[PDB]
Order: structure tokens, then C-alpha cells, then sequence
């Protein structure tokens, strides 16, 4: 592998970060010594590995640990915890009974517990009963957050004494997933395959803890041959309201080596912004998430109603919605109002079976004309000559003349009420004939004839004449 190095004593601080207690002390570059905790109460100091570890390759950890100058009976505590978890390179475990492993998720490793915790918290299960007041080295199951000691791995160790450094070797087989830890003559072996659940890259922490009891806890001549894990960029494609719209695109690569992400073209959506990490960058030991936000594409549909008689817009409806959704708009309601008001529908290009908003705009038109109802009014001009005696009694039947009929069209607008009259056409003529008055036997008439009356119009008034007959 290319991502595969050996961390030398002289470069300890390059690859390890002094946290809590340890950050008060400078790595002595003559002894190659790093203080985790001093001989003081309520301490908590760790070294977190800056990178991560490929938990599928072969790593060999070498060094000497000073567990202090006091046993538990003599007021000595708490021990040295080795942490392996899949989480952040900066997350470290709870102190005391959790021994630098408990209270992280997906956590496992090896402790030298120089203090027997018999009373269990929510962060650690009681230490094994077969070790009451006795120092021991053990593997721990920290997956469910609660550090549980593997009672199989529980072998006794030499009490902390005179601040003496004992040899420590932790070796791991990638394919077997088997860890071999040797602390000064005692030897441990455990199958961590159960503990590297799926994630071939784990965070590393060496931690130390004091409480009421205390011990100077240090590390010396550290040698860590391992395969540096690869960084992992994650890329999400989501709408504005969180909901994912495209498959998340998890890449992976050597750290400080370019990663590149891609804006996805997404049917029904336009890119808005990239929240989280840069779309272009370099790879990093913790997991960088580039989200891609998209807007739900909205389509436009308008329906214009036009009075063709005025050539002017009656009303316009504007529908906007998501590319694919139904407007649930009908023209019949807005047509009804108009056809009620005395409009006649000319044309409707709006689809009968509803519309669907699309990426491209939709425009529909409804032409209505002011309804025109052609009527026909008829007028008639009449000539009636009555033939009477001086008493007002009838000498003869009234002559009712061939009537002069007139007719004009009357176009009526049902929207305005306006009446468009045509020209008063004459059906029968303009001239009333001459009417010679009857000759009654033994009478003489005041008018012997009624003269022809011409130039009668539809405006002309009915003629009402009267012939009076005198005796002899
Ligand atoms: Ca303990």
C-alpha cells in the first residue's frame, strides 16, 4: 500500500494530539516520554491519532508504559485505555471504570485497569469479580456505548511500582481481525472481527484517568507501523424540505488527495446551492458531507378570456404548480359567468380533460363575442274611410285600404342591451289608392271620392277619414 508508514519516536506529536491532562506536558525529546496524567487527583489526558487506521491491514504498536508508583490498596488509579472506534478522530472515551473506551459507540480495545470498579455506571459494567482489588489487563466491548470487560481476556499485570516503564506491544492481523497485546510477560489474543462491524477504518486513542486515587501515567519510545485509512466524501441530492431525490454518492480516497463531487441534473428540479463541504477539495480523515439542494420545478399555465366584440381581455387566470401536477382548472365555470351575462362562446383551445404543469410554459385562450339577437319589428299604416248618415249610423261598410306594411331588423346585444336597427323597408308601397265613395239611393255625400295619398313612410300616421251622407 502507498498509505502505509511507521510513526517514529521523534515524530510522535506529528501523528498524535495531546488532549486534556497531556496538553500541560511537552514530549521530552531525550527520553521520548509523554505524560498522560500526572500524580494528581481527577485527571483525564489522552493521545488521539490524527489520521485513522485501516482495520483491514496489519498494524504493530510498540512502546513502554509507566502505570505509576502505587497499587489500588495504596491509593493508585486509574489505568491506561486503548480506544478503537469508527467515530471522530477527536472523540475519546469516558474516564474511570470506562477506562478511555466506555461512552463511545462502536468502541473496542485493551485496558490496563489499575483500579477495580465494582459499582457500575451507565458508561461501564462492573470489573470482573475474579479481580477484586487486583490489577488486570483486558479487552473491552464498547460497541453499545457501555464499556463491558471481556472476562476471557482478564489476566493479572504487575502493580504500578516506582514509576517503572514496562514493554507494551499491540499487533493486529487484517484478514483474521485478530489482535495480539503483550504487556511485560503476560500475552492476550482476541478476534476483533465482531468489533470492526463493517467499517474498515477506526479512530485511535491512548487514554489515562485518575480520580480520588492517582498515578503518574506515561508512554515512552512509541513505534506504530500501520496503514493510514482513506478519507470518505459523501454527497447528497435532496430537495429544499430534506427529502432525498437522487442516490447519495459516497466516494473515498488517500488523505490530502483531491476529491471531486458533481451537481446532478435532476428531472423535476433545478440546482439551488451546495451546503456542507466544498464540491471540489482534498481528502480528510473525518467524513466530509457535501449536500446539493434543488428547487421543485414549477410550470406556468394561463387561460385568457377575450371579448372579440371589443378585442379586449375579459379576465385572465394564472396557474403555477409542480412540473407533473394537475391544475384541476376547468373553463366551464368562468365561461358560465359570461354566457349567463349574455356572451356567446366562439372558441376554447383549453384542453377538456384538465392540464398538467410542464417545464415549458402553456398559454390557452377562450374567445367570447357579445351575443347579438336579430329581432324583427313590423309597422303597418292603414287608411279607414267610414261611410255614415248625419246621425252617425252606417250608410256603408268602412273601406279598410290594402295596408302599407313596413319591416326593419332589430339586432340586440345581450351584454350591452344596445339595439342596432336596420332600415324601415316597405313591403307593400307608399301610395294609398283613390277611394270613390258609394252612391246611396236617396242620399248625397259630402266627399264624392277620397284622393290618392302618396309618400307614406313607416313613420306616417294611420289615415282616419269619414264620408257624411245627407238626404236627397
Ligand atoms: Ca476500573
Amino acid at each position: 500500500t502507498s498509505r502505509d508508514i511507521t510513526v517514529y519516536p521523534k515524530d510522535f506529536l506529528t501523528y498524535f494530539q495531546r488532549n486534556g491532562s497531556a496538553a500541560g506536558f511537552d514530549y521530552d525529546l531525550a527520553t521520548y516520554t509523554q505524560t498522560l496524567t500526572p500524580n494528581k487527583a481527577s485527571q483525564a489526558g489522552n493521545v488521539t491519532l490524527k489520521t485513522k487506521v485501516d482495520m483491514s491491514q496489519n498494524f504493530t504498536f510498540t512502546g513502554k508504559i509507566n502505570l505509576g508508583d502505587k497499587a489500588q490498596n495504596a491509593g493508585g488509579a486509574d489505568g491506561v485505555g486503548f480506544l478503537f472506534h469508527p467515530g471522530d478522530t477527536n472523540v475519546v472515551g469516558a474516564p474511570g471504570g470506562a477506562a478511555g473506551i466506555g461512552g463511545v459507540n462502536g468502541a473496542f480495545g485493551f485496558k490496563l485497569d489499575t483500579y477495580y470498579n465494582g459499582v457500575g455506571e451507565n458508561s461501564f459494567t462492573p470489573d470482573p469479580s475474579n479481580f477484586k482489588g487486583k490489577p488486570f489487563g483486558a479487552f473491552v466491548d464498547g460497541l453499545n456505548g457501555q464499556a463491558k470487560t471481556i472476562a476471557s481476556s482478564a489476566q493479572s499485570i504487575s502493580e504500578p511500582s516506582n514509576n517503572n516503564f514496562v514493554d507494551f506491544t499491540m499487533s493486529y492481523n487484517g484478514a483474521t481481525k485478530v489482535m495480539s497485546v503483550t504487556y511485560g510477560g503476560q500475552t492476550w489474543t482476541q478476534d476483533v472481527s465482531s468489533f470492526v462491524g463493517t467499517n474498515q477504518a477506526m479512530s485511535f486513542s491512548i487514554a489515562a484517568s485518575t480520580g480520588a486515587f492517582m498515578n503518574l501515567q506515561q508512554l515512552r519510545n512509541v513505534n506504530f507501523t500501520y496503514t493510514v485509512a482513506q478519507g470518505t466524501v459523501i454527497a447528497n441530492y435532496v430537495d429544499e424540505q430534506g427529502n432525498t431525490i437522487a442516490q447519495q454518492e459516497t466516494t473515498s480516497g488517500d488523505i490530502d488527495t483531491p476529491y471531486v463531487t458533481s451537481q446532478k441534473t435532476i428531472p423535476g428540479y433545478t440546482f439551488k446551492a451546495s451546503n456542507g463541504a466544498a464540491t471540489s477539495g482534498n481528502y480528510a480523515a473525518n467524513d466530509q458531507t457535501v449536500n446539493y439542494v434543488y428547487t421543485r420545478n414549477q410550470g406556468s399555465i394561463d387561460v385568457t378570456y377575450i371579448d372579440q366584440t371589443t378585442g379586449q381581455t375579459l379576465s385572465k387566470k394564472d396557474l403555477s404548480g409542480g412540473t407533473g401536477d394537475s391544475s384541476n382548472y376547468t373553463t366551464t365555470d368562468t365561461i358560465k359567468s359570461y354566457t349567463d351575462a349574455g356572451y356567446e362562446l366562439v372558441s376554447d383551445n383549453y384542453p377538456s380533460g384538465g392540464t398538467v404543469f410542464t417545464d415549458t410554459a402553456q398559454h390557452y385562450v377562450v374567445n367570447l363575442k357579445q351575443k347579438l339577437v336579430v329581432s324583427s319589428e313590423q309597422k303597418q299604416v292603414n287608411e279607414t274611410i267610414q261611410y255614415v248618415y248625419e246621425d252617425g249610423s252606417k250608410a256603408a261598410d268602412d273601406y279598410n285600404a290594402p295596408p302599407l306594411n313596413f319591416t326593419r331588423s332589430v339586432t340586440t346585444n345581450q351584454v350591452t342591451g344596445e339595439k342596432t336597427y336596420g332600415d324601415w323597408q316597405a313591403q307593400n308601397g307608399d301610395s294609398f289608392g283613390e277611394v270613390v265613395s258609394p252612391t246611396i239611393k236617396g242620399e248625397t255625400a259630402d266627399q264624392l271620392k277620397i284622393d290618392a295619398i302618396s309618400g307614406i313612410t313607416a313613420n306616417s300616421a294611420d289615415i282616419q277619414k269619414k264620408v257624411v251622407y245627407k238626404r236627397n
